[PDB]
RNA sequence: GCAAGAUCCUGGUAUGCUGGGGAGCCUGAAAAGGCUACCUAGCAAGACCCCUGGGGUCGCAUUCUUCACCCCCUCGGCGAGGGGUUC
DNA sequence: AGCTTGGTGTATA
DNA sequence: CCAGGATCTTG
DNA sequence: ATACACCAAGCT
């Protein structure tokens, strides 16, 4: 089902996006625009307040697992090595809090001539000298430990602090007994210093080493008169660490291909969106005769020679010399900017985008569709054209700057031959963009990876049998049997549960017994329960919120001519505790227990409907997904809504997130985020200086529509589009995600 | 070419949270409650394998999960990794 | 009652 | 937060 | 330090 054309692609690679164009060509001049699409992708970048990637924060918590499993090792370890010398390790509970410290200062102080005293004393202190032992650099070995000076000089200047501060002098001044002395003296000190967050003045300044350990236990060796080898062997015990090796980071030579992974984030999603566009592409009209890219200026900060330009032309050539590409070219920005600025071609008059700011030209950031239109410029360009434009840029600026207190043409016959070539691509621009066949789009996540919850352990809420429960005392009911047998309490022919938050559930009853599969819960007996009346799993004998959710189950019921809609809010936690985090899964159908926090916190209308048989799932929603409102648009606007659409009537909408049971986040497919907060900083600092419609597009964003489910999904023509790699929308029921709709869309199974 | 770095990766540290404790202080004194510290265990759910338990290794990346089709790579029908699936 | 919307808490250095 | 190993960039 | 999920006044 190929049909071979002669077609060129364009490539402009960006922080945040990627613009592919393919244009089919007739005598080397703009033919058709095959297809159009601007892919917006986050770069990696799993944590949007540090900009730490997915792979980055991946990482640090694997190694702080792998951290946690060589201490627990290295303190078991440490543990035999002190029941083979005798020494009883610090007990778990029932022990004073200054009971180490106190060992730690007895034994660096005094000799003490009790055998089993001195042999507890010395295993406590052993024991906590392991758990906080203070930093050393990683490479440095034991042996180069030992060959520090002793104490080290931050040490020698917080003890001079303290002898200061305190005007006492401890000799030796260890750390044991400075900090053993100030928990006696001014107790309730704060030891070490949080950068994290009255006046509870810390102890210490300075970090902790492991040569001043070292030091302290080597007085405290000194003192008791240990034997070298026992001595030996506790510092090797206690200072036992690995060093650090290169497991994983191991590396005409062979180009690669489109299928290996570069290892950095951003160039890794624009590399999966291009390979996609190429491969669909070639299978649909065959490979292309050149590839040109156009490499933003930007992408590193904190012909282009970067290393995401490096990569981008051997995977491209890679696929040029499989495929017979006959060149490929990679240009540095912003090349095709005048590009676009030489044939009259505006994103502001192509797009009919309203103006946003009052003095001088908007800038062309304000509609995602910019990226597409570049790659279509990208595609007509050619090296000394881009050369050309190059200079003549490089040319006009000093004559800007000059001409301050121009703007003149460079001559190039190869300029007026492209220039001559290029007539009719406004032409092409202007007829694609009346269809709409322009695409923005996002790629969608579908695996359940991620943080399975909130890392914030909470403490569990408790509550009798026997007392008056409400609906939120019902809904945080931890244990599932015990929430399905005050379930079918409730509700004796329900099997899912439907109370108001508010309402007064069930009286005190002073005999009420909650009969169970392996126990019975007397009206005397507490129940654990979750501490908020929100999404929750208990995790490692605590209570964890759940995180955001992957994906929303929409449910629809009623009649033809006018359904309802409601949306099951699924989180990973609601998976992970389902058993659904296994192979062979289909995550967006398959059955979630009551007893999930999906089930717990469903809408009431929802609820009653699933029990009375009516809603059956028609479909799911996961963030990134585009509903297409049709021509019609948005009929339900209301609020700030109308305001905005007054101005910007948009019909593509990128779902973002469902902050309650009803409601759904959707912000403008077409719009950008960026441009919108430079509009709200011009709107913090310079007023005046932008308009009507910059002003609403600016009170708009960051939180978009905050959009009732009900007041969404009764659109009829809403379609939940998902899109090709070459932008078109997936209407064939196959094995990937199709577009469907919401008002005639087949029940699941 | 000093090096400002960008991407990770490896090894650590100190807080913080939860469970169990408690040195001082404040209440309650019948009894147990809080604050500041400090001690101790854990810090994704879990999954696999080896000798009841224990110990080791993976588990937040590769944005269309699973299934289906096609292509590529390593080892010995056979799994593990990747990649693509046109409207 | 129900939709707008304003504010805020998240593991961190 | 720390030190330092590997690519790869820019100086 | 973000942005999303949750909470809780206001309009209608
Ligand atoms: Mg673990
Ligand atoms: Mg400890
Ligand atoms: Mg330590
Ligand atoms: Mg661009
Ligand atoms: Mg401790």
């Amino acid at each position: 089902g190929t049909v071979p054309v002669t077609w060129r692609l364009g490539v402009d690679v960006g922080e945040r996006s990627i613009g592919l164009a393919a244009v089919s060509y007739e005598e080397d001049k703009p033919k058709e625009i095959l297809a159009a699409v601007s892919w917006i992708h986050d770069g990696g970048v799993g944590d949007e307040r540090s900009g730490a990637s997915r792979l980055a924060l991946r990482g640090m918590a694997r190694r702080a697992r792998r951290l946690r499993r060589f201490r627990r090792a290295r303190l078991r370890d440490l543990d035999m090595l002190l029941s083979e010398l005798g020494w009883t390790p610090l007990p778990d509970k029932n022990v004073s809090p200054v009971d180490a410290w106190l060992a730690r200062k007895r034994l660096a102080e005094e000799y003490v001539v009790d055998e089993t005293e001195r042999r507890r004393l010395l295993g406590y202190a052993v024991s906590h000298m392991a758990r906080h032992r203070g930093w050393r650099n990683p490479w440095t070995t034991i042996k180069d430990l030992k060959n520090l000076p002793q104490p080290s000089d931050s040490w020698e200047r917080t003890r001079e602090s303290l002898e200061a501060r305190y005007s006492v002098s401890l000799e030796p001044g260890t750390v044991g007994q400075w900090a053993g002395y100030l928990l006696q003296r001014a107790p309730g000190i704060r030891l070490n210093p949080t950068q994290q967050s009255l006046s509870n003045a810390t102890a210490f300044e300075t970090r902790l080493r492991q040569e001043d350990v070292l030091w302290e236990l080597r007085c405290i060796a000194d003192v008791q008169g240990l034997p070298e080898d026992v001595v030996s062997n506790v510092i090797d015990a206690v200072f036992c660490q690995k060093r650090p090796s290169v497991p994983a980071e191991r590396i005409r030579p062979p180009l690669p291909a489109l299928h290996e992974a570069t290892g950095h984030p951003v160039v890794d999603r624009n590399l999966a969106i291009l390979r996609k566009f190429l491969s669909s592409a070639t299978m649909r009209w065959g490979p292309p005769q050149s590839i040109v890219v156009e490499l933003a200026r930007g992408a590193s900060e904190s012909e282009s020679t970067g290393y995401a330009a490096v990569a981008l032309r051997d995977r491209l050539l890679s696929y040029g010399e499989k495929n017979g590409v006959a060149q490929v070219a990679v240009f540095r920005g912003g090349v095709t900017a005048e590009a676009r600025r030489w044939l009259d071609i505006s994103i502001e008059r192509l797009f009919s985008r309203v103006a946003i700011f009052a003095q001088s030209t908007s800038t062309k950031r304000l509609d995602r569709r910019h990226h597409a239109v570049d790659a279509v410029v990208l595609t007509t360009l050619t090296p000394g054209v881009a050369k050309t434009l190059a200079d003549a840029r490089s040319r006009r600026v000093s004559a800007e700057f000059w001409r301050r207190p121009s703007t003149e043409e460079p001559q190039s016959p190869a300029y007026r031959q492209w220039k001559e070539s290029c007539s009719g691509l406004g032409d092409l621009l202007i007829s694609t963009a009346a269809r709409d066949s322009i695409a923005v789009a996002a790629p969608l996540r579908l695996r359940p990876t991620g943080a399975l919850h909130e890392e914030t352990l909470r403490a569990f809420s408790e509550h009798t049998v026997g007392a008056a429960w409400k609906g939120a005392e019902l809904r945080r009911i931890v244990e599932p049997e015990v929430y399905a047998a005050f379930l079918a309490l409730t509700d004796p022919g329900g099997r899912f549960l439907k109370v108001s938050p508010s309402e007064d559930v069930l009286p005190a009853d002073e005999n009420r017994h909650i009969v169970l599969s392996d126990r019975v819960l007397g009206p005397r007996d507490r129940v654990k329960l979750f501490p908020d009346d929100r999404g929750s799993i208990r995790v490692r004998g605590g209570a964890a919120y759940i995180a955001s959710f992957h994906h929303a189950r929409v449910f629809r019921w009623g009649s033809s001519h006018s359904p309802s809609f409601a949306l099951l809010r699924v989180s990973l936690a609601d998976l992970a505790v389902a058993g659904l985090l296994r192979d062979g899964v289909d995550v967006f159908t398959a059955e979630l227990p009551p007893w999930t926090p999906a089930w717990r916190y469903a809408s009431i209308a929802l609820v009653k409907a699933v029990e009375s048989g009516d809603a059956k799932q028609v479909g799911w929603l996961v963030p990134g997904d585009e509903l297409d409102f049709g021509p019609e648009g948005v009929t339900t606007a209301a609020g700030d809504l109308s305001m905005f659409l007054k101005y910007f009537p948009e019909r593509h909408w990128v779902v973002t997130g469902f902050e309650d049971d009803k409601r759904i986040n959707l912000k403008p497919a077409f719009l950008s985020a960026e441009q919108a907060e430079v509009l709200r900083t011009e709107r913090s600092d310079r007023p005046d200086t932008l308009t009507e419609a910059g002003e609403i597009l600016a009170q708009f964003f960051p939180r978009c529509w905050r959009a009732t489910v009900a007041k969404v999904l009764c659109h009829p023509g809403l379609t939940v589009i998902r899109r090709t790699a070459l932008g078109q929308p997936r209407w064939r029921r196959g094995h990937l995600p199709y577009s469907w709709r919401p008002w005639s869309a087949d029940p699941w199974s």
